[PDB]
């Protein structure tokens, strides 16, 4: 809405009704609509935009205007009221290890990616925002409220940019702003791949016939590879230590390397990806690069979705899985594909269960070298420990042998992300997630806390009482209304996350509602889901159930034990088996000749 940075609509494509494989960008997965679930299209609105103005101004825009006649606090003020805590202790989830945090975070940048508004390089537009704090366009500046500490040391505000959205048509009639998801719908490892043609291509070995991604050629892993590096400047990853000079990665997904564990994870699916490949090769030399970077690529997909709906949906959504998530029934082609604007707050309760440090872990499980355990914050955009300081094992070790943070009313989000997060396009570590996450969903034009319950079929409290039941929490409830007036104020992201957590979940019952129905049409409405008869052979299929996250690291790391269920809290060595008795991926029923 107004044009100023959207995004030019649909590069059109014909449609291929009878390939096996799915498209890079997502088209075609829908017959009837081959734009549903594509990359580069609006985020679906299950409500209505809620704007200032009706159309694109953020609630909080403008001094004067109020929503149902308060204003609405400040991102900041909510962050430092609410979302911070001091003390570390005690903090931890004693049933889940960091691997449960981690995991969360590829699936979500799997599904959704909504970029900042490119108001170019070279920008005055940058320095106006972060400088002078002056609101307009695309800059909405985060304000600190009074007596905030980064008065003193940052300025009047932190910068913001406003996030893309799809260009205005040739009717040219007034409608809300949609903001654009840049990745695909699919569960389909587009965080590998690339969800835009030119860039998948650059992602592939093409010199070789073997259907092989492209690997580091300047630097390896004890043998084994690296993402090739990102030479695109200015790179933060250098900014950070500049006597280290050491890039960020080039990955399917361009937020791989905003923290060392998520690079990590990238690496693995790298890896994973050629291992499959190679092994495709020798039993089948006669297939060419093509068949073999689309027939590892389709299992590397399988793989995501199985250890998704199998291993990690069970232990968010709890009680609740079998309620929105019932047994698999087939494709349903009626079944809207697409991911949600409210989605991509929904599934940012992952912030809360972020530690405040990450570990290097040895051979034997223990602290690898002196300062093996690291403030978290020093690890956004950090290439420079994994390629100078022990590779990815020591890491891969940690996400295995160390927890989750847990959410907690009093303890939401650790001041490694509330007051240190770095962003890419500045210069300090002293951003605020918390905060960040407050604007963005004004941003969005997203509908309040009591629009989302009544969606989604719960009470909606109006008074003091009511909240309190709700959150049975009475102080929560209290600094709550004191800061918004109302529950109809209350921003999604702090409205959900606040909910005490359903039955052996760890989202409370609103999240559950709208993680759950989301993820219900991310496998209904795919045509070629991993399950949907036809997309695999029935053999194929029962080769692919074996798959785990503890085979996936034994195949592609030097680390020769570990647990047998990798998301729990598992301790060194009671709770750790050697790698030759885990479960292998069996790749014969993908033996094919013509004769
Ligand atoms: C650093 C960041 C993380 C780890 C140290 C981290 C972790 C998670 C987890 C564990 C998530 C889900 C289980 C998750 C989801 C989403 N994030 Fe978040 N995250 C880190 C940093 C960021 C930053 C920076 C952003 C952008 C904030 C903005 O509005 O500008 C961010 C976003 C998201 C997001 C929305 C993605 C989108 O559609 O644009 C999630 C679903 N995270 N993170
Ligand atoms: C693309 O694939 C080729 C062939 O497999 C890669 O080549 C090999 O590179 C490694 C490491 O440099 C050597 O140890 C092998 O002996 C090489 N063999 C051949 C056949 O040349 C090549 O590096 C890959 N390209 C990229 C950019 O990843
Ligand atoms: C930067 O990297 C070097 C190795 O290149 C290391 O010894 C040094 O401590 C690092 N400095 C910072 C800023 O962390
Ligand atoms: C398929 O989807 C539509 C819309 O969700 C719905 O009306 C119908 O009940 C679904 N059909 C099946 C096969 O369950
Ligand atoms: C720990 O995790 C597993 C998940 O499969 C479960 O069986 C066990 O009861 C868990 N304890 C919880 C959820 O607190
Ligand atoms: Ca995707
Ligand atoms: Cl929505
Ligand atoms: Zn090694």
């Amino acid at each position: 809405s107004w044009e100023v940075g959207c995004g030019a609509p649909v590069p059109l494509v014909k449609c291929d009704e009878n390939s096996p494989y799915r498209t890079i960008t997502g088209d075609c997965n829908n017959r009837r609509s081959p734009a549903l679930g594509a990359a580069n299209r609006a985020l679906a609105r299950w409500l209505p935009a809620e704007y200032e103005d009706g159309l694109a101004l953020p609630f909080g825009w403008t001094q004067r205007k109020t929503r149902n006649g308060f204003r609405v606090p400040l991102a900041r003020e909510v962050s430092n009221k609410i979302v911070g805590y001091l003390d570390e202790e005690g903090v931890l989830d004693q049933n889940r290890s960091l691997l449960f945090m981690q995991w969360g975070q590829i699936v979500d940048h799997d599904l959704d990616f909504a970029p900042e508004t490119e108001l170019g390089s070279n920008e005055h537009s940058k320095t106006q925002c972060e400088e002078y704090c002056i609101q307009g366009d695309n800059c909405f500046p985060i304000m600190f409220p009074k007596n905030d500490p980064k008065l003193k040391t940052q300025g009047k505000c932190m910068p913001f940019f406003r996030a893309g959205f799809v260009c205005p048509t040739p009717p040219y009639q007034s409608l809300a702003r949609e903001q654009i998801n840049a990745v695909t719908s699919f569960l389909d490892a587009s965080l590998v791949y690339g969800s835009e043609p030119s860039l998948a291509s650059r992602l592939r070995n093409l010199s070789s016939p073997l259907g092989l991604m492209a690997v580091n050629q300047e630097a390896w892993d004890h043998g084994l590879a690296y993402l090739p590096f990102n030479n695109k400047k200015p790179s933060p990853c250098e900014f950070i230590n500049t006597t280290a000079r050491v890039p960020c990665f080039l990955a399917g997904d361009f937020r791989a390397s905003e923290q060392i564990l998520l690079a990590t994870a990238h690496t693995l699916l790298l890896r994973e990806h050629n291992r499959l490949a190679r092994e495709l090769k020798k039993l089948n030399p006669h297939w060419n690069g093509e068949k073999l970077y689309q027939e590892a690529r389709k299992i590397l997909g399988a793989f995501i979705q199985i250890i998704t709906f199998r291993d990690y949906l069970p232990i968010v959504l709890g009680s609740e899985m079998q309620k929105w998530i019932p047994p698999y029934q087939g494709y349903n082609n009626s079944v809207d594909p697409r991911i949600s604007n409210v989605f991509t707050f929904a599934f940012r309760f992952g912030h809360m269960e972020v530690p405040s440090t990450v570990s290097r872990l040895d051979e034997n499980y223990q602290p690898w070298g002196p300062e093996a355990e690291l403030p978290l914050h020093t690890l956004f955009f950090n290439t420079w420990r994994i390629i100078k300081d022990g590779g990815i094992d020591p890491l891969v070790r940690g996400l295995l042998a160390k927890k989750s943070k847990l959410m907690n009313q009093d303890k939401m989000v650790t001041s490694e992300l509330r007051n240190k997060l770095f962003q890419p396009t500045h210069k300090i570590h002293g951003f605020d997630l918390a905060a960040i996450n407050l604007q963005r969903c004004r941003d969005h034009g997203m509908p309040g806390y009591n629009s989302w319950r009544g969606f989604c079929g719960l009470s909606q409290p109006k008074t003091l009482k009511g909240l309190q039941t709700v959150l049975k929490n009475k102080i929560l409830a209290k600094k709550l209304m004191d800061l918004y007036k109302t529950p109809d104020n209350i921003d999604i992201w702090i409205g959900g996350n606040a909910e005490p957590m359903v039955e052996r979940g760890r989202v409370g019952p609103l999240l559950a509602c709208l993680l759950g129905r989301q993820f219900q049409q991310i496998r209904d409405g795919d045509r070629f889901w991993w399950e949907n008869p036809g997309v695999f052979t029935e053999k194929q299929r029962d080769s692919l159930q074996k798959v785990s996250f503890s085979r996936l690291i034994c195949d592609n790391t030097h680390i020769t034990k570990v647990p047998l269920h990798a998301f729990q809290a598992n301790n060194y060595p009671h709770d750790f088996v050697d790698c030759s008795t885990v479960d292998k991926l069996d790749l014969s029923p993908w033996a094919s000749r013509e004769n």
